[PDB]
């Protein structure tokens, strides 16, 4: 579905901008694709082999970026997808990447610290060549963290010498940036100022349904809270929480590192989460998982407004039925660009040799994050469209410009 | 098909951990070519490197500019130069790679422009000692010639890059006989451990292009009986011996070899099947097989073309007597003569023609040596003497290189 | 010294943080060190033969960083104890470099303007391989200057293109940065402005002695003259002057500029210099030598504060006389560290392709100097110990987390 | 003992003199190109930690790249191998092979590592030297407590960095490029120079009784190949223990007694004998194989042998010359004897970068050439200065080395 969802999105695009068939032909293919081997020695010294592999898809605007997956199941259609996507991304909101996307084929919970540190360090020392600051800037992924890219940062440092901005995600003490754990939720509310800026109203004038209370639901209910919002419902996997009168965020907060679930909160009423995604509400915040929103409940939604900060949560039966409804629905590939667009930052920070504070790390961040739905919003104006296509045709147009720019002669 | 390499690994008793990483390529590589056609209009194809093994020197394979692209038939055939580098004790490993495209389709600025921009996509990837492309379906010595000069720019001056390069710029002597005349220095080895000799015998040939001119030329300078050659429109036949110097002569004159009056025309399908101490298939694989094979008069099959031999022949011959020199081996000339070649361009100094031969010479005789001892060792037949050794030295080479990082 | 200083405070330190043995046997053992020989013409044609040499002792927090000192006297022991000090004392500030030091083992004064020259060139092309902007990073020690700068400069950028960033200390006109000469001195006032904010106090009102009048002691005692604060004694090796309203800081400079003697200035009462160290103030400023304060004199300081700012002024037995009287001792790795974070600002402002102004130079300058004194003040909670320990422990568990997330397989 | 270092300046001032060299350029020759300790921590089998010193002292590169093995042995410090890497520099202008000086080392004891502890330190060690060596820099090669196995792994990690270099580390195995004949070339040379020596008497060595301190690469090797010329080889020693014969010890029977794990004083033709007492052992010749400084002040006066050819590097400190001297000894020094390792490890390098290996008869006739050519020079230069042979071919090897500073130039 990455590769379906992707492929909807691509084409919808080219032809709302009437991309040349063999412009779009070359666009579909990536720059490059390798597959190395990576065989270590178990710490009992018998050996282990697996392949790793990079999927670099585009680099008109800028290195290759992307993550770095270790997990055993590898579906190379999945793998070309998103780091096509991650092109299409980066280009809406407008930092100099492309994209790309690797990781090794293995189970890490088969493996011993020890032997996870010598698989990314021989990882490393097959791809040193085809990565590099200004060529190819991996992160973190399914089954990697910022230790696995501090030991990337270690082993490719002995070929290139000491190079902190050759991933991203890395520990603070090793030229990680400030401001990390919030980037996505607080982009997503950034993003829906601007977005109610539009109609002449403000986070303070709604109320909120936050479906998903993990990394971006926590961090975007909290900035919506501190600035007016009020959160009337939470759900996450195992319960759901209601208050029209707003539920207090920063003690269902405490009452989350303390562990309580959100059905036990005494700041509300338990409700079904079955029930989240039809709540009265003005705005509805998908957090959790994609293809919630379908032909079976699209009618009965009430929100005017989705924030998109899960991936693809909305089904293309459900688009079309939500916008005859008039309801408007910001999409994933902007609404969530809030981390990929701190790991710009943290590569930044990192070539300029100077660090920022987190205060500038969240002006820049507001900065990006608004110019992008300006840029948006007049693409939407240009091709009459909604805001899904006004942002992958902004992303597709700005790789199509740069690509035409560069040539194609020897 | 992996039938050779599994075959040897279990002669061997490779561990099976070894034997997996062995199987695993080095490195795949696949790039976008995209290029302006001669009308503007842009045409994207894909470009693609499979790296198999470098545990005892550079890689080394053809590139094939061809549509049908296969990954397991690349992957096959760039693991089979690893096996066969081994087993002449050239030192180098295995690669393939190619361009998905067919090059009836372009002009020649536009296929200049696409093995350019090939190699501006893999530079990086290649290199006198890191891997050294050559010409296969679809490309030719101007290829290589595009290729070094554009690789140059990246590198400087680099003729060692690439092999079959035109002789102004750096290709070797002695390339167009070299498989031929190392069939001829094979099978005179071969010979001699039986205490006989070229001129001892008589041969049927199968094919008669750059192998089986040049096999049969030293053939009969060597005083062997060419009683049989074939080919595609016609076939001829002396049992007493064919002139194989007015039989070339004759085809100089595009003269057809049923027109050639020193014989007498035969049916080409009577050839595998004419009377003859030595079978050498020099045209075509799978020309031997399950029914075909009971049909034959010569004890001594000389393998030249790849896979001549059916594995259902393999069992039978044995039976009915034969010895296989198998084509690993055999037809090895033209891959050491590369070798060669690359020697002389890093030696900035070029050999005449006398030193190719007698190096090349030297490299198959003493290949056959090394092949008749592992034979002896696992008490095996010619196939997997060659195929354990190559096997057996790629493995010894990776054991000591290790596995630490 | 300051080999033995530095051996008891890494000791101490390492047993407050519980160090294991062979982590700690790691962090001394230098990372390189290199010795070349340096052979020019003299100019009249006869050759002479000098022996260049660098310790590189850690990278792990970033490119290593210290002097290249022109003197005669080399000590091993003492060059390796420098070079792991600055190790310490960059991550005490949280500056991304590691400690070095060398020299060439030679006498300046022997040596023409154009021999110096030659010798410097040669002492690059010798050493230019293991050197960089991201590897190590030279700095004028004893016996060089901004001149000698420019030449390793000048040849090292023959090998590598136009490399500013790879020496500090340059000149003006080839990348140096603004505000070198008040570093120091400004620093050690706003690490003394951090402290008492702890107390909810200014500098303002407060009295101040100073010992030593030179680069250090001329620039803080302007800086708090223009905080208000009161200095109302100085000294120098020639004599000494006192004033309990406050000396008029900007007269006595203006006095000293005309090579007037201290105890001359017309503003002020002559006094012994030896009664400085106990004159009667709130805070002691020791700015001159080390070893100053020691047991025979630590029982009669009236100062309640004493900013070390001279290296190793008070010795040990000091320490402890004058914690057991209640005095607080701001430590000098942290409280003359404006000028080692000043030639930080130059590689970055270098990097960046951009030099600051001295407003902004001074602003960063205080940034850190804050920030550092907050990360101390905390080190001392956790560990429960004095200053000095806090920002030696604080240096120290940097070094030892860098190394130990970068890891130790191949 | 004497110290390394001092001992072996002693020779170079020695030499010096003899040549007459200007203070000034002496003085740069004596102190070395760089010199670099570098610290190589890595896990063991078990995980835990372990840190030692490795050293690559480059001495002098006048004549071409710098040259020299790599010893793993616990007085591995920076004297050991600051002496050894300028004795490379003499010793690769007596036999006038396109090298310069160079040694390396860690001290350890590979007795107490495992296979996979001593490769893990050395792709580290590899890993902190890899921008200080190159096949026109700095070419490695196994000294004491490494071989071939050693090399390849140095090959392989090098070659990580710098892409297939076969040609920037010498004693290979034949699989990864090592030149046929290298394993058995310092035994070989060592013949070759004494065959040399011994026929200014009319003498060879089927003549002389033999007593060998080392049973290593140098040791075995030069045994091997004294036993099959007919020398009668009447003690062995080692590290463990010794073994005599003074009818001869067979040593093909010694060596596939080693092959077997079997220690020298246990093998079953021969008697066990303390080590402490090869040195003294009453035989013509004494060729020590193994640590240097061996023969001193303290135990000269004792030897009994009336040759010495010094297969070890700096077996025989300057006191015990003079002492030796004055009983009439002749001692061919290890700048000529031992130099056939070098030699061979030129011709592998050569080979490489060739892109084309020699067969083995080649190797070893090129190998007598070298070695043939540089006795006849030493002969005439000990004519020349009435001198003996250490300084004949000291001198030898300074002198080129000053000619080619001296063309090479001062200026920046
Ligand atoms: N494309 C991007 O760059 C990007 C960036 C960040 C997050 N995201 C998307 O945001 C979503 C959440 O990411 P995260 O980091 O917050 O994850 P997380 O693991 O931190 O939290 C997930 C939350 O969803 C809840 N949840 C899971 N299944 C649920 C269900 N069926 N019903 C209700 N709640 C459910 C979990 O209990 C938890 O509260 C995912 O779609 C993720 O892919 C996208
Ligand atoms: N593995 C190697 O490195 C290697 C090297 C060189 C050649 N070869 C093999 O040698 C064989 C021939 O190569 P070549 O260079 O001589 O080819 P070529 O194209 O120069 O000539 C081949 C000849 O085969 C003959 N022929 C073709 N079809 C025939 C048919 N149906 N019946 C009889 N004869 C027929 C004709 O004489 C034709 O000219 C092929 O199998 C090739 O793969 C292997
Ligand atoms: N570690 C660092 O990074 C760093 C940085 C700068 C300075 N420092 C320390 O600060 C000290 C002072 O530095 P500076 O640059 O101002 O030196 P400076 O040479 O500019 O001035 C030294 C001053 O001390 C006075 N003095 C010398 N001996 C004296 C004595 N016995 N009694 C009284 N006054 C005496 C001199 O007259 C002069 O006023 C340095 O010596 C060093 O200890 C450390
Ligand atoms: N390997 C070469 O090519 C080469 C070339 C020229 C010179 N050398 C010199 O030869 C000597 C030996 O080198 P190697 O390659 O044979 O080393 P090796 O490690 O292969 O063997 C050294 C031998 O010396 C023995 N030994 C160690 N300490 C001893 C002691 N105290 N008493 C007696 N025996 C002792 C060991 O047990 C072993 O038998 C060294 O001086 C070396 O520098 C080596
Ligand atoms: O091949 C070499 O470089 C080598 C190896 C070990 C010792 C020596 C030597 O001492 O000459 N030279
Ligand atoms: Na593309
Ligand atoms: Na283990
Ligand atoms: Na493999
Ligand atoms: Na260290
Ligand atoms: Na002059
Ligand atoms: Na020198």
């Amino acid at each position: 579905n990455a590769l379906v969802a992707t492929n909807r999105n691509f084409q919808r695009a080219s032809r709302i901008l009437g991309l040349d068939s063999k412009l779009e032909k070359s666009l579909l293919i990536p720059y490059r694709e390798i597959k190395v081997e990576c065989t270590i020695p178990k710490d009992d010294g018998s050996l282990v082999s697996y392949v790793g592999f990079r999927i670099q898809h585009d680099n008109a605007r800028g290195p290759m970026k992307g993550g770095i997956r270790y997990h055993p199941e590898v579906d190379p259609d999945e793998v070309n997808a998103l780091a096509q996507l991650m092109t299409w991304k980066t280009a809406v909101v407008d930092i100099p990447y492309g994209g790309a996307k690797g990781g090794i084929g293995c189970n890490p919970k088969d493996l011993s610290i020890s032997e996870l540190e010598r698989l990314t360090r021989v990882f490393t020392q097959k791809i040193h060549d085809l990565i590099g600051i200004h060529r190819d800037v991996p992160a973190p992924d399914m089954g990697t963290n910022s230790q696995t890219m501090a030991w990337i940062l270690d082993e490719y440092s002995k070929f290139h010498g000491h190079s902190p901005a050759v991933v991203t995600g890395k520990p603070i003490d090793l030229g990680g940036s400030l401001g990390r754990e919030a980037a996505t939720g607080l982009g997503v509310v950034f993003a829906t100022e601007a977005l109610f800026a539009e109609y002449g109203k403000s986070i303070s004038d709604m109320t909120f349904a936050i479906q998903g209370f993990g990394n971006v639901g926590t961090w975007a209910a909290k900035a919506i809270f501190e600035r007016g919002g009020k959160v009337v419902a939470v759900s996450d996997i195992n319960g759901a929480i209601s208050n029209p009168n707003g539920i207090d965020i920063a003690a269902l907060l405490k009452h989350k590192a303390g562990n309580g679930s959100l059905k036990d909160f005494s700041g509300g009423d338990a409700m079904n989460p079955n029930d989240l995604l039809v709540h009265d509400c003005d705005v509805l915040i998908p957090c959790a998982l994609g293809g919630v929103l379908n032909k079976e409940n699209a009618n009965d939604v009430k929100a005017k407004f989705i924030i998109e900060a899960a991936n693809h949560p909305t089904d293309p039966d459900a688009d079309e039925i939500l916008s005859k409804k008039g309801v408007i629905i910001l999409p994933d590939v902007y609404a969530n660009a809030g981390g990929v667009t701190v790991s710009y930052f943290e590569w930044v920070q990192n070539i300029q040799g100077f660090m920022w504070d987190e205060e500038k790390v969240n002006q820049e961040l507001k900065r990006y994050m608004t110019k992008a739905f300006n840029d948006i919003k007049a693409n939407c104006k240009t091709h009459n469209c909604d805001l899904r296509m006004g942002a992958f045709t902004l992303g597709l147009n700005r790789v199509a410009r740069a690509t035409l720019l560069r040539g194609w002669e020897a």
